[PDB]
């Protein structure tokens, strides 16, 4: 019996729902259930996002299938194919060519590596200089799709192949939407009207009676599982706040992203969210139609990194440069904090648009030897050892993997008390404090007085490692476990 | 070594040059040269109009070639509707005054199928409907059950491009479109061959492209349909021996021999004569017009595009019955017939004349029969594929034309002893009429002097029977036997000197 997470799939740089469902799947395996991670968009270039993360045995892409290049690895000379073996003429342009045939221009090809060992594309043109057709390339070497233009280079058609060159797939577009799809498979023809249909079609096939399936990336995945058979179990799951404005608990309408679930409850086994806060809420909205669990999206890894040489007081942040992490907040506690701690150093760790700002705010208060912006950072281990405390600043949250890895690391936190994770983590006194939501004061006073006495920092640091044993892999195993059997045992 | 006679299709009523082209591989096979005709067309049911002439080894057809289906014949028979019912679940809808069905998959329509046969067993086409029931796609199926072209849709039912499967369905060709004065337009042709990928800009260098596949030394190729196939060799290299044959007159105004233009189909090979080993016609007569016109740069023989056989029916059976066969086109002049009964009726009123044939001109006959008070005397017979019992009892056939091809009817009537008066012109008359041997040569449109030769042959049932005799004897000069030699010889000669 398999268990399968239902995404869209794998970028260049992997977003929150990615990893969630990777890191799921490692778990599932671990613990001896098998797992496999689904896939819907067509992606030529999976396979290249995939690597670094996953096996190919491990996912199953929706286009992979039909195509009959699921768990197929890349192959292992096209410039050499067309000048020997074909007798074209190169002119390099990029990493691109313009192929003649003599005299005739025939295509325009466009490589990824300066080798050229994988090509990308390759577009055909017609006697007049039409663009006929555009053949694109999987990653892994073969043929993936050809498209068929027509007037000002709009999509008219798109045909999708196997390995070999049989086609698979048709899909043909008005104005560019599908108005028909044509899929072979199972030596006859199917036929749908859109992409949805064919989720649902993917969704029968890859069904066997025992399996469960989660709905991971839910503005695409919930209406597809809304036109399957309720005899197949699914689960959503809410990686995110489940309504637009999180003070109207009973009247705020569900984010876009989830309304085609909400408004079909009835459709899945359960929803998953990450807290137990998080999970009372969504309860008494929905007047517990179907049941909520809180399983926490990631675990405490074991340490393998010194924890707690301290010496300079060392503030962290470790969070993305958004506003709702409201970063400014912490370079003013600094300004505050240094009259009376002259070594004091904030670092904060993440990236996106309020670089610009914070930086000249630190500029601005003369901190450039006290606060460091210090971009991404693949790997924090050695950053948490001489850390001596942790802020979270933020007007909202989820649970924070981050805030688990330096628990872990022995670095206790001080953090808003707002929605959601800092509650699921911190127990005031216990490995931090929790904060009234924007009270800088308050702030202040904590964290001068952690700093003031280094006996509370070292208890609390005490605190932190015991509270980060409490979400060990283990123990989110059992979790995981147990409600996949319970799920199972209540659907049959 | 195998000879080529490169037409471009076989029609359900096959043409003179189709004709031609089957006469020569019967002649090829009897005399035991190899031959085969080549077709040039995409035509998904040229199986079904060759199989009453040919054999699937007698013809390779250019995209039958390139989809991996020559020499294929018919498969088994299927039954489309049990497979879309019992195996697909789809329902099917009858189309009434027709054998057509809708299909449908519950309550979305998918498909129309067109059945060729009311028995449902030849599929013919199927066309496919998006959502919003665009047609955006046409599959065409071969004859011999072969899923055979599907061509895709834009716009309002306008051709974007056609590809052409194999029998196992693999693509194998690929045509792209672009419109001009409404009709499509090929562009850009992609070819699966030899384990590559092939480039052409249209239908003539896919053609020549097809004939290089073909050669190896000792082969010859004969350009039947110019139109097609002479803009195909000129494409070719000159290593590859051809020779032009021409059906028709080859100059548009047969009155000005030395400066008329050539006629349009055959213009691309006179302006590259030096591509072609020799030029085949039908008549000595056009043969040295030819060879004048071209001043001797190549060769040009006469070899008949037909022969005669010997007659075992019963002959000459002699009512007083004239015959024309003719096509009923301006060009015959048949009006002219019709005044030469009005004038001779007179003097013997048991006179007939009989008119085969068939075309537009037929109304305006029947006027001038009833006008003259003919209807008991002039007959429009209308089309007749078999003849031989209506040259039993016949006198004397007609020919009031003013222009001529060489006619295998009028050949085969000689065989069955019926001697001819006709007009004097090109081409054809001079090559089958030997003046008091067989019949004789009028001055064109000379009514007058018509008249006065009929009334004698009529007045002299002697000289009749002599030029009846006359008749067999000339048909016997064009038997299957000296065709064959005439062949023979000029093959053996061509690629003498070509190698």
């Amino acid at each position: 019996s398999m268990n399968y997470f239902v995404g869209n799939s794998l970028g260049v740089n992997l977003t929150g729902i990615e990893k969630a469902i990777i890191n799921r799947l490692n778990l599932f395996k671990e613990m001896g259930r098998p797992a496999q991670c689904v896939f819907l968009s067509w992606n030529r270039y999976l396979y290249r996002n995939a690597q670094n993360y996953i096996t190919s045995s491990d996912y199953i892409n929706m286009y992979d299938f039909f195509q009959e290049a699921t768990y197929l690895e890349r192959n292992e000379d096209w410039l050499s194919y067309w000048t020997d073996e074909c007798h074209y003429t190169l002119k390099h342009v990029s990493h691109d060519f313009r192929i003649y045939d003599q005299e005739r221009f025939l295509m325009y090809a466009h490589f990824q590596d300066p080798k050229y060992r994988i090509l990308d594309y390759v577009n055909h043109f017609d006697s007049q200089r039409r663009k006929v057709k555009r053949d694109f390339y999987d990653v892994r070497g073969f043929l993936s799709c050809s498209r068929i233009l027509v007037d000002k280079q709009q999509t008219l058609c798109e045909f999708f192949y196997n390995p070999e060159g049989d086609t698979k797939l048709e899909k043909y577009f008005s104005y560019p939407e599908v108005q028909k799809i044509i899929v072979y498979y199972a030596n006859k023809q199917y036929f749908f009207n859109n992409e949805t249909e064919l989720g649902a079609f993917f969704i029968k096939q890859l069904y066997q009676h025992g399996d469960l399936f989660f709905s991971d990336r839910n503005v695409y995945t919930a209406p597809i599982f809304n036109l399957t058979p309720e005899s197949i179990p699914v689960v959503a799951v809410l990686h995110s706040t489940h309504i637009k404005n999180i003070d109207a608990l009973d009247s705020s309408p569900f984010k876009n992203v989830y309304k085609a679930m909400f408004e079909n409850l009835s459709r899945y086994r359960a929803i998953i969210v990450s807290t137990e806060q998080q999970k009372l809420d969504v309860e008494k909205r929905i007047n517990h139609t179907i049941p909520v669990v809180n399983i926490p999206v990631g675990y405490s890894e074991t340490i393998d990194t010194p924890v707690q040489t301290l010496d300079s007081v060392k503030l962290i942040s470790v969070a993305r440069y958004s506003p709702e992490k409201q970063l400014h907040q912490q370079i003013e506690l600094i300004k505050r904090l240094v009259s009376y701690v002259p070594k004091i150093e904030l670092h904060m760790y993440g990236f996106g648009s309020e670089s610009k700002k914070l930086n000249e705010l630190i500029q601005k208060y003369g901190l450039e030897n006290h606060v460091y912006l210090r971009g991404f950072l693949s790997n924090l281990d050695q950053e948490y050892s001489d850390a001596y405390l942790s802020l979270i600043t933020s007007n909202m949250e989820g649970f924070s993997l981050a805030l688990l890895e330096s628990l872990a690391h022995g670095v206790p936190v001080i953090s808003y008390d707002i929605k959601y994770g800092p509650n699921e983590l911190i127990t005031s006194d216990f490995n931090g404090y929790l904060i009234t939501k924007n009270d800088e004061d308050a702030l202040f006073d904590k964290v001068k007085y952690v700093i003031d006495h280094p006996e509370v920092q070292q208890r609390l640091s005490k605190g932190s490692l015991a509270k980060a044993q409490q979400y060990s892999k283990a123990s989110l195993i059992k979790q995981w476990d147990q409600f996949v059997r319970l799920i199972l045992e209540h659907h049959h």
